C-alpha cells in the first residue's frame, strides 16, 4: 500500500514569500511560475528515524534511495511511496521519507530538506501535496552590439569567447554539465536552465553577433567580477575588435570592428 506524493515547485518574485500549504491542499501557485527541471532524491529514512525518533534531525546518512525525480513543465513530480517500511532491525513501521533537492533551477536557491511520516493527510483526490520553497536569487546579464566602426551599422556573424581573471574561458552546459550547441545572439541561460563553467580556451563557448549585432547572456552570479570579451571569428574585411573588459551589470555596450584598410 502506497500513497502518491505530488511535489510542486513554484517560483515567486524575490520579495514574496508564499504561506505554507498543508498536504491536503491543492494549490495552483496563484502569483507564481512553475519551475521545471529541478532534481530531487527521496530518501527512505525509516531506519534512521526509528533508531531514535526524538533524536531525528533529518539525517539521510546510509538511507536507501526511495526514488529520484525531476520537475516537469507544471513544476511537478509525482511518486508512489510505501506507507510502511522496515526499521534497521527488520520490524515494520510507519515509513519516513526525506526530500532532498540535488539540482536547483538556474536563478533559484535550493530548498531546505524536509521529511514526513506516512500515511499523511491527503487531499480529496487521495494525493499528498508538498510545496518546497525555492527562493529566487538575483542574477546579472550583459549584452554587446557588434558594429562597423565606420558606418556604425550592426554587424552579424562576429564570434567571441569570454575569459575571467584566471585566464579561463566560459563554456555553457545544460543542467547536467553536458555540452550544448549555442547559436547566435543573446543566450537566455535562465530560460534554458543552463550553467556557466570555466574551461580551457579551446573548449569554450563561442558567442556570435546575430542579425541585429547582438550577443551576450544572462545568469551571471555577480556584478563585481571583471570578464573580457575576446574576438575569435572576425568578419572578412574587418580588423579584429580590441578586447573588451566588462562586468555583468545588466548594460548593453557597443564593440567596434574597423574595416581593414587597403592602401594604393
Amino acid at each position: 500500500t502506497t500513497q502518491n506524493v505530488v511535489l510542486t515547485k513554484y517560483g515567486f518574485d524575490k520579495d514574496v514569500t508564499a504561506i505554507d500549504r498543508a498536504t491536503d491542499q491543492i494549490w495552483t501557485g496563484d502569483g507564481a511560475k512553475p519551475l521545471q527541471g529541478v532534481d530531487f532524491t527521496i530518501y527512505n529514512v525509516t531506519a534512521n528515524y526509528w533508531a531514535s525518533p526524538k533524536d531525528y534531525k533529518g539525517s539521510f546518512d546510509s538511507a536507501p534511495v526511495a526514488a529520484t525525480g525531476t520537475t516537469n513543465d507544471k513544476g511537478q513530480l509525482t511518486q508512489a511511496l510505501p506507507i510502511q517500511s522496515k526499521d534497521a532491525s527488520g520490524k515494520t513501521r510507519a515509513a519516513v521519507y526525506l526530500f532532498h533537492e540535488t539540482n536547483p533551477r538556474a536563478g533559484y536557491n535550493t530548498s531546505a530538506d524536509f521529511w514526513l511520516t506516512l500515511p499523511a493527510k491527503a487531499a480529496a483526490d487521495g494525493n499528498v501535496y508538498v510545496y518546497p520553497k525555492n527562493v529566487q536569487k538575483t542574477t546579472y546579464e550583459r549584452t554587446f552590439v557588434k558594429k562597423d566602426a565606420e558606418t556604425k551599422e550592426v554587424l552579424e556573424g562576429a564570434g567571441f569567447k569570454i575569459s575571467n581573471s584566471d585566464g579561463k574561458f566560459l563554456k555553457l552546459t545544460d543542467k547536467d554539465g553536458q555540452s550544448v550547441s549555442i547559436g547566435e545572439g543573446f543566450i537566455d541561460v535562465l530560460a534554458n536552465n543552463y550553467r556557466l563553467t570555466w574551461v580551457a580556451e579551446s573548449d569554450a563557448t563561442v558567442f556570435t553577433s546575430d542579425k541585429s549585432g547582438k550577443f551576450g547572456l544572462n545568469g551571471f552570479a555577480d556584478n563585481t567580477t571583471t570578464y573580457t570579451a575576446v574576438a575569435t571569428n572576425v568578419p572578412d574585411g574587418y580588423d579584429a575588435a580590441a578586447n573588451t573588459d566588462f562586468k555583468a551589470d545588466n548594460s548593453s555596450s557597443d564593440i567596434l570592428n574597423a574595416p581593414s584598410g587597403i592602401l594604393p
